[PDB]
C-alpha cells in the first residue's frame, strides 16, 4: 500500500507541557510499516472545541545516521487552521526519508512551539509512502 494512519485520540494541552516535553512521540511499529517503504510525507490531524488558530512546530523522527545521534528534524512549519479542524503536514526530504528507523524503538515525533487554541485533540497520524 501507499501509507498507513494510527487514531491516537490524544488530547493535548499546550500549556500544561513542560519545556521538555513539547514533542509529542509515536513509535512506527504502531503503524504497521514495512522497513521497505519511503515515507514521503506525514500529516497529523487535529481537532478542538473552538477555533484552532496558528500552529508553530516542527517534526522530528529517528534515523539509522549515528554520526548524527540517529535523529533528523524538518523544517519549521506556521500554519493558521481557521475552523475546529484541521491537518498539519510535512513533506520529508529525500535524504532524512532514506535514513528514517521505522524498527527498534524508532518514532515520529510531532513538536508543537505554539498553538493559538491552547487544547486540541491529535485525531490521527498519517504516513504517506513511495516504494522500488
Amino acid at each position: 500500500s501507499d501509507g498507513y494512519t494510527i487514531k491516537p485520540n490524544k488530547k493535548v494541552t499546550y500549556s500544561a507541557l513542560g519545556e521538555d516535553e513539547r514533542m509529542i512521540g509515536f513509535s512506527y511499529k504502531d503503524f504497521g510499516i514495512s522497513s521497505s517503504e519511503k515515507i514521503t510525507e506525514v500529516q497529523v490531524n487535529i481537532s478542538a472545541n473552538k477555533n484552532i488558530g496558528k500552529y508553530v512546530g516542527q517534526f522530528g523522527t529517528s534515523t539509522t545516521d549515528s554520526a548524527n545521534g540517529y535523529w533528523a528534524m524538518g523544517d519549521e512549519i506556521t500554519q493558521s487552521i481557521s475552523g475546529n479542524s484541521g491537518t498539519i503536514t510535512w513533506k520529508v526530504p529525500s535524504d532524512i526519508s532514506s535514513i528514517i528507523q521505522t524498527q527498534y524503538g524508532g518514532e515520529i515525533k510531532f513538536g508543537v512551539w505554539w498553538i493559538d487554541c491552547d487544547e486540541f485533540t491529535i485525531d490521527s497520524v498519517v504516513l504517506k509512502l513511495e516504494h522500488h
